Order: C-alpha cells, then sequence, then structure tokens
C-alpha cells in the first residue's frame, strides 16, 4: 500500500479530460477521508467523507481561500463502507469536477478556482489503505 496522507503532483495542474482515479479499501471504523486538490496553499476541491458527524454520514466538499473554507456543499448519498475496497474516479470537465465511487455518479462540484493548471497537487488523506493514485486523459 502506498502512504497516507499521500502527495500525487499533477504536472502543469488538470484540464478538461483529465480522469483521477483513486483505489483503496476503507479502514474498519473508518471516521474520515479528504481527497484535497490543491493550488499552492489553497484547496480548489476538498471532498470529504465523514462517517459520523451527528452519527449521520455524508459527504462534504469545498474549497479553501487563502485558509478560509467556503460555503460547504453536502451530499448524503454514502457510497463508502467501513471495511470495503472502493474507486473513486474524478473527471475534470470543463466547469466541474465530476465525481464517481464505485463507477456510480456522486457529485459534480463546479470550478471555484479558475486558474486550472495551477491545480498541481491532489493530497489523499484519512481512514484508507490506499491501493494506488493515478491519472489519465480521455
Ligand atoms: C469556521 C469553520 C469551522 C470549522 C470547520 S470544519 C472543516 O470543514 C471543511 C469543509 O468545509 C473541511 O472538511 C475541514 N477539513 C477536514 C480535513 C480532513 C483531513 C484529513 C482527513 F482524513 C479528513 C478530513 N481537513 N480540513 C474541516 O476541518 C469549517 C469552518
Ligand atoms: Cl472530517
Amino acid at each position: 500500500p502506498l502512504i497516507v496522507p499521500y502527495n500525487l503532483p499533477l504536472p502543469g495542474g488538470v484540464v478538461p479530460r483529465m480522469l483521477i482515479t483513486i483505489l483503496g479499501t476503507v479502514k474498519p471504523n473508518a471516521n474520515r477521508i479528504a481527497l484535497d486538490f490543491q493550488r499552492g496553499n489553497d484547496v480548489a476541491f476538498h471532498f470529504n467523507p465523514r462517517f459520523n458527524e451527528n452519527n449521520r454520514r455524508v459527504i462534504v466538499c469545498n474549497t479553501k481561500l487563502d485558509n478560509n473554507w467556503g460555503r460547504e456543499e453536502r451530499q448524503s448519498v454514502f457510497p463508502f463502507e467501513s471495511g470495503k475496497p472502493f474507486k473513486i474516479q474524478v473527471l475534470v470537465e470543463p466547469d466541474h469536477f465530476k465525481v464517481a465511487v464505485n463507477d456510480a455518479h456522486l457529485l459534480q462540484y463546479n470550478h471555484r478556482v479558475k486558474k486550472l493548471n495551477e491545480i498541481s497537487k491532489l493530497g489523499i488523506s484519512g481512514d484508507i489503505d490506499l491501493t494506488s493514485a493515478s491519472y489519465t486523459m480521455i
């Protein structure tokens, strides 16, 4: 397994048609996972499954600019399960990140950070065993 937290460089940032694939297994009794697509210190797209927020499971997405989190976008469809293998696919489209989990569409997140070629890191964190993290063009 890869070390977590994991830093995947995205050379020259992201671009529409770029597909990022994360494979891993959720730990037993997991509490949280995060993907952080970063522009320097800013977080263009934070994708954060929370397994126990007031005894509910929710995915929280947001952007961090100059160290400040913005308006959250929340999704109660929650495709992860403790102890189970998953695939997250993040497809960069012209106007949003499109996320599918286990080949099922989950959510879109409109681009708030607009210099896509400066979003040149993906951080992967939390309660997973990380099998692989990679990108390809479709
Ligand atoms: C004014 C105010 C007060 C509190 C908060 S809470 C905040 O909410 C954000 C989304 O809006 C992010 O989720 C953020 N966060 C989570 C993680 C994380 C790191 C490793 C990991 F495995 C899972 C998750 N890193 N940063 C969380 O601290 C927000 C605003
Ligand atoms: Cl969290």
